[PDB]
């Protein structure tokens, strides 16, 4: 029903919007690391997520480094599984190329675009896929403008070879925060956003605040991550804050995508230890995160 309806994406005006033109927001779940809860990224699940939770988004975190796709690339077809889930239960798709510790875009750069080819390739006649081609840029080393613009100026013609409009979710300094430097010099490609990312441990007015000033230039942007816990993915959850957040993005119509779909022992975490892989989870099966997520995406 959702990509049935709302089709093609495009952005217009700094604005996620749907193929009539109408502005359109995506509430949905990240996976953890697909290298170590791949166990959880499955049709069945994500058909779960989608009738019981009211998920119109799914993003496959795979991981680059720390076991991931550099270190075993057999990841990749868990990435497949969860965009041909998404396809077959016609919700939209982010393809994650989750860097973090390998903190430069750079480092893994021939990777990404032999990547981002065959996804592309493969799934760029649907409607349902969103390219992010860097999770978390990061370190005082990497900046917009000499690291990251370049980066995403050699993989958006590779994908766009195969893929003329899809959306393009490219991250930003400091760990996908530093919205500013990227809206004061956007990227051309017109169907582009830029990732923001928090967790509501942070104290949040003045990251809301450079959102806004984003916005204010005419950058689009896709809370591609976020986080009940603090920014360790730990510490305890901050549902005040969180709810800040939710209203905010409401009031932005930002789209967004929690992290994580795991059972781990740690706040962010949506499950508790007997959760199914498969789905149907009963209430005490959800963790205190779990449970205000699925609360916001149900009540939207
Ligand atoms: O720390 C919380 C999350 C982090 O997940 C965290 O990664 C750690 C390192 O791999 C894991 O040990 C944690 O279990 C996981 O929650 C995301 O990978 C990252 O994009 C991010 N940036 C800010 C916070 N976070």
């Amino acid at each position: 029903s959702v990509v049935e309806e709302h089709g093609q994406l495009s952005i217009s005006n700094g604005e996620l919007v749907n193929e009539r033109g109408e502005q359109v927001q995506l509430k949905g779940m990240s996976s953890h690391g697909l290298q170590w809860y791949g166990q959880f990224v499955n049709y069945e699940s994500m058909k779960w997520l989608r009738d019981d939770w009211g998920i119109n988004v799914f993003r496959a975190a795979m991981y680059t480094s720390s076991g991931g796709y550099i270190d075993d690339p057999s990841v990749k077809e868990k990435v497949k599984e969860a965009v041909e889930a998404a396809i077959d239960l016609d919700i939209y798709v982010i393809i994650d190329w989750h860097i973090l510790s390998d903190n430069d875009p750079n480092i893994y750069k021939e990777e990404a675009k032999d990547f981002f080819d065959e996804m592309s390739e493969l799934y760029g006649d649907y409607p349902n896929v969103i390219y992010e081609i860097a999770n978390e840029p990061n370190g005082s080393d990497v900046t917009w403008g000499n690291q990251i613009k370049p980066y995403a100026e050699e993989v958006i013609p590779i994908i766009r070879n195969n893929d003329p409009n899809n959306i393009i979710i490219v991250g930003t300094g400091t760990w996908s925060q530093d919205v500013h430097h990227a809206a004061d010099n956007q990227l051309a490609d017109p169907n582009v956003m830029y990732a923001f990312h928090f967790y509501a441990g942070t104290h949040g007015q003045n990251l809301r605040d450079q959102v806004d000033y984003a916005l204010d230039q005419g950058a689009a942007i896709f809370v591609s991550e976020w986080g009940t816990s603090a920014a360790t993915g730990d510490g305890g959850v901050f549902l005040d804050e969180a709810q800040v957040w939710i209203d905010f993005m409401d009031e932005r119509n930002l789209s967004w995508a929690n992290w994580s779909l795991t059972h781990k022992d740690e706040s962010s975490a949506a499950l508790m230890p007997g959760a199914n892989p498969t789905g149907g989870w009963t209430e005490a099966e959800l963790s205190p995160s779990g449970t205000f997520v699925r609360e916001k995406i149900r009540e939207s």
